[PDB]
């Protein structure tokens, strides 16, 4: 066998892919048959699913391309990598009215993404609990956390540490947690609640406060006093720019601890997250290891250890060009094309919008079912493959709870979706209306949801 | 105030560097002041301290920039790099022999790093455990990890999943964990047992063999069977090409899961770690998540979610590229580096050695200490401070248990750092020698231990 | 009560600043200017909307990417190929150029030191000049022979839409023989039927566009002996081997088509298909001098001499011929003939293992000696699988492939085929993944009998 | 035996064997270095001021064109986005000329390689537009003709390839150009149309069509014969639309019913573009329009051509977007400017008779001029533009055709990139030059070769 490219005896990749390899090959041979191969991936430009940064920044590149042997974790060969992690953290805590340090640094840590935020968070608000419960001579041993439709990340997080998940279910008319349900699922061992800042299934925002209130008259009533952890993924980078009104953080005494994805709306590459603390009394020190460097000793509250501080340094770039001037209008110039859609999309078919873009309800994201007893002709799930065809990725899936009878479109708006590529969208989706009714055989066949996890 | 690079009203960094950025700046301003204190950093090259890959190569320079964007959890969109993913595994699987998969995949899974990697050895290792223990209706709240002078990360793991960590003590003439003292910790508690092949704080292997004969006379004895979890995060990538005769991996029946570094000797970009187990009996189904897609659900063991693929697409180039021929010339390299400052240094001083780097010792690492009662006129954190200022930073530290007293110097060889920059250290460090000899008052003035962690 | 902060503008996600629309007004020349680099990155992000064409397997165009092509194009953007005076070194490798593909072709020894022959855009405006030549030395002939130069005809089979082109914009009556189940390309009785006085001349496809098989010259040009001596009239062929004259000379020399034969008085091929040339490359050699009439070339002054030029095209960039030449001088015989081979080994496993998974008869099996690196197969007649190759061919492009399915003509306006192509870049693991794809397809369409017969559109096919 | 200084190895020559298919192959960057290495002997145009087509360098232009090098025009489906910044473009040009709002919002035009498969196009159009009107009147199609001035050779072409007998008026002393009275005199039944060129090859001045469309106004009205214009606008059809907005020469004028440019000249696009528009879908016969088949439906087409890369269309959509009227017009009399400073400079040097002065009114950013009739200098334009070979500048001297056989001129061209500054220099050397001929007397009427005058 021969290879057409470098004309020469081939070399597959799949014939032993295996076993690890046995011989060497040239350096610019293997490189020019990954980079091939590479292009069997997707550029996600039409990928409307996904909520993580896909378009490309020169500038992010060259800082990405310097800092690919800069470790994170090493604190002593790094220091201005370091000095630049320590100021995002004031930062975010800044942008999420942390109380003002006793010190001089805020309480919090960059991670991964928002997952290991989330443990971090979660672990924090076990530990808590933990240590008041035994303040009051009782029991540990069954600890719940109160939620809604929450991300996979915390079915991880109970299910690794061992603690109840109580969700409350998505139901047709209360797809969210009120705060009726939520205190119907507290007790004297819930280690806390976590309201999702930003549904990941719909884009919509579960509201603290409203929450915060209940848990007052709940201490009131009952003397158990519960904190929250806010889960605000994609919500914390978009609120405080567009909507800084909504009492979510902070300014909520309750709320002990928020985290965030800075590879979301945070605008950040790939690999960067944020989990703030109100103070250090929110965070037990038993879940801080001291390391010892030349220039002293550091703590640090995380889960990875090695790994590239490129990300950080991007995402302190996006801080600095943009501030709080700059991520407002690049905020806004997605709600204003996820409203634009939404509106558009409400006059193309007989449906029923859970989130229409609207800055003061969510995130920038469209999501809508068609309406009950309605039957245009097709699914959301044969719309889905007809717009894949045109080389767009828009999820159709169902929601949880006794919700799993509903199935939803969820269209997400990101940096680099530009108006410009809505109408195309739109002019995709009208086309694929007129196939769906030219040829009705269609209607049912597709049925497979869609990755909806992020 | 002026900045003298734009000619214009100075802008700093510092002044309002806790509070988030008010105002916009041109995106090309913003870089280059973020790339002219990033000057600040080391480059690592004279840095003997660390294990992390710190060489360039342009070719993953190339990989890594293409893939800033490919997101490794969303299997749908970047399907290509999902199989690249799969086939290192099953690389890693066969290089440490694991057994041939029943369905044609390996279990395990890339990760962030080795830290990461034994988390998830060590909750697979607990789940398991606990399946037993709970089947005999005992109590599973106290369960316990036996192991020697383990990294970081396993202190974290005890900590963070509430089990006692035992580890042996290091102690003078027995620094790491023999059989003896292993068996003399274990009980019906015990989780497991973590060998480190590749100890982080001197070089040493700790063999696994011996260590699997006493626990198969401890299960013949009490009946209680315990298993292994290696943490091979430097020998993992060191002895299957060096020393293949050593029997460390999955040719133990006990050893049910393995992890390491790719970014250490694997020679991956930072940001790349694996953990392989043995079968499918060996990863508990409770702890695996499956999430759906288009093509179909797949399951996952991970603590991070979102983040970037371009680790594991470099450390495939890095596998196809070398094979086990390079790789086997590659080690040996730095194997003879490490053996060639050994017995170079040795004849310096009044050293005693604990590490050598000799391939069936450890890996390419020298360690020594001044020997017992010795006074050569300085102490090994003087000699340290006087390398830095040739620009080498070759830690200097106290290890743990009994063995307090003890102050080592630690040389760690990884690729890049090749026979002439040996010679070059050796050249400093004979200066360093006659300096303190010509000035004698510096003796005893240094007192601060290195970053040792990594 | 409102909690928002909102601008009263649409703006741009990207530059954070008011939005600049393309699609508005984009019918009205734009009025005031606009920022370099925003209309750069505004251009290059929608570029992002176009495929990159590595899993389209209809093309024959060339779309693997080289890195010292991607230099020689950059250095060669403002190269003139008209301006032999500025740019002397490019116009001497475009010398170079056509006597290698002249010498390529058999054709007979300059009776000077050049072989007539030009670079061209395409295979299109090589067949045009083609066409014109032979149009013209046609009526030269009946002009001397006192007959009629009113209704000029052109014979030849299953032609490319350039053809078509040819005969409508000269005026020249096209007669293709008809595909037919049975004999879908064009064989000596037919194609003597269609000759006579008025023929100017036979087109023979050295490599179908819609199937990818050969047409053989040789048992033509026989037939056109034949014809002459039993009626006088002299007939010339002018080859379409728009993919196939980069394909035989080197995996089957033994196949005797180009200029061995003495009818065949013109070639035509593409650079930018098999040629391994970037898109805008095409060749057309001429036997000699008397091949091409004088009276169409046309003779410009330069600063050094006057040169002769017979094209459609005037000023225009040098740098495909240039890449061209940097095929030819890396590879040569020996190169061409090993990655023309990986191809033709690509297309033989995959007609090999699609025949194993359904009822399908195939036309074209990327056998060296009977065409180019293509399967081309149809479904067995009165068999039904439980879908039609519309059908595959869409559940093929959900999983990111673009896998033609159409109509053949004539007679064989009822069939319908699925053509792959194999070009430089699709490697057997590639190949291997298609037919992961292909099974994964058809199990997919055994599971949902509904599909059946929905699909109903042709693909791009003639190119 | 023989080595190579560059490679340190045996050498490889691209001479020998360089009539004979290569045999054997050879290190990919060693085939790049010894390619690279000989297009060095290429010269970079930017002395050279002969040419109308774009020479100047843009990184932006550079890195679109890098990134269309496999974009195929006419594969549609398979790169639908440069498709439609295609059909931007197209309308963009045709709003420019003032051609008619499109009945279904797309103008009707298409674009091509350069402005010669435009001007064929445009010349097929015309070609079969006459034949229907005649054969519709139930008359002969078998006797055209085309009516034109001194035409760019590409009409020369048209008119031999598609058997079309051309008519050119005659470049004579004092009358260079197609008036309307010689242009009439060559008018008849058979005539296809007449071919205005708005900013001559050899000169630069326009041929105005205004006067030449009253003209046929007559001519319909004395003799009931209709005919039509094609305007060959390869270099004026992007500078007067922003310099020169009341000249009326585009589809404003009913008769002209199609107009062909450069977009690689003035229109400032990278060499490989051209544009060509018709007025409406009657103005189109759609005999001449192939629709093919593709998954989207189908789509029609015009063109010679058939695959070829979309990178210029790009780059030319990219000048549009960042320049548009505002810009265009700026950087149009930037060259306006230096080649009226030429003219008015060169005017003192020596007894010059000047044809094209760099006029927006005249035409294009050029300048033309010929030695007065009977004055010897010293020198002959050939001899002066060899001086200026040896400063590194290509200055063009030729003769005109027709009836000005007699005349060498010298043309200068001006375009992007040839700012204040170069023009500068040029004087410097052309000073120099003439003071060299005045010390060596033996040179004059040595030279008499005439240099590329055609683009
Ligand atoms: C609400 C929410 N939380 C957590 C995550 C996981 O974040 P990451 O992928 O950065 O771990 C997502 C995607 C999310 O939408
Ligand atoms: C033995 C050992 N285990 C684990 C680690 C942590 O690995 P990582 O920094 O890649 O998380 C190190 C550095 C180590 O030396
Ligand atoms: C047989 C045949 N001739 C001519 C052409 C046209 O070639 P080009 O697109 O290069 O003009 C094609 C595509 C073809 O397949
Ligand atoms: C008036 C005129 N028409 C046509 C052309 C030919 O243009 P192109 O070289 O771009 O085919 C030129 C150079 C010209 O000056």
């Amino acid at each position: 066998l021969l290879d057409s490219r470098f004309g020469a005896k081939s070399i597959s990749t799949i014939a032993e892919s295996k076993r690890f390899p046995l011989h060497e090959m040239r350096d610019d041979v293997a490189f020019q048959i990954i980079n091939d191969e590479l292009y069997l991936d997707g550029n996600a430009r039409q990928n409307l699913a996904t909520f993580c940064q896909t378009w490309d920044d020169e500038n992010v590149h060259k800082l990405m391309d310097l800092s690919i042997n800069k470790n994170w974790i090493d604190k002593e060969e790094y220091p201005q990598s370091a000095a630049i992690d320590l100021r995002c953290v004031n930062m975010v805590a800044d942008l999420w009215h942390a109380p003002a340090p006793k010190n001089g640094q805020a309480v919090g840590t960059n991670t991964i993404g928002s997952s290991e935020a989330c443990m971090l968070g979660g672990m924090a608000m076990k530990w808590r609990w933990r240590k008041r419960m035994e303040a009051a001579g009782k029991p540990t041993d069954k600890p719940n956390l109160v939620c809604g439709p929450v991300q996979i990340c915390w079915h991880k997080f109970a299910r690794y540490w061992d603690v109840e998940l109580r969700e409350i279910p998505m139901r047709p008319g209360q797809l969210f947690m009120d705060p009726k349900r939520m205190i119907e699922a507290c007790d004297e061992n819930t280690i806390g609640v976590v309201p999702t800042f930003g549904v990941t299934y719909t884009g919509n925002y579960e509201f603290p406060q409203p929450l915060h209130d209940a848990l007052d008259k709940f201490q009131a009533d009952t003397g158990i006093d519960i904190d929250m952890h806010i889960d605000a993924a994609s919500g914390g980078f978009l609120a405080p720019f567009v909507a800084p009104d909504i009492v979510w953080d902070f300014r909520l005494p309750r709320v002990k601890s928020i985290s965030a994805s800075g590879h979301k709306f945070g605008l950040a590459p790939l690999g960067c997250g944020w989990v703030i603390w109100r103070d250090e009394e929110a965070l037990p020190q038993e879940l801080v290891f001291n390391v010892d460097y030349l220039g002293g000793q550091i703590g640090t509250f995380a889960i990875n250890f090695s790994r590239p501080a490129g990300q950080v340094i991007a995402q302190y770039y996006e801080f600095l060009r943009l501030g709080r001037e700059g991520y407002t209008k690049v905020q806004n110039a997605s709600y204003q094309v996820a409203a634009y859609l939404a509106d558009e999309i409400a006059k193309l078919g007989p449906y029923e919008f859970i989130c229409t873009g609207r800055p003061d309800e969510g995130i920038p994201a469209v999501c809508f079912k068609l309406k009950d007893g309605e039957d245009p002709g097709y699914t959301l799930y044969d719309l889905s493959e007809r717009l894949r065809l045109r080389g767009w990725q828009v999820p159709a899936f169902t929601l949880g709870g006794e919700a799993t009878d509903i199935v939803v479109m969820r269209i997400m708006c990101r940096r680099g979706f530009e108006m410009d590529f809505a109408e195309l969208l739109l002019e995709d989706y009208k086309a694929s209306l007129k196939y769906l009714s030219d040829h009705p055989k269609l209607q049912g066949i597709a049925q497979q949801n869609s990755f909806k996890h992020t």
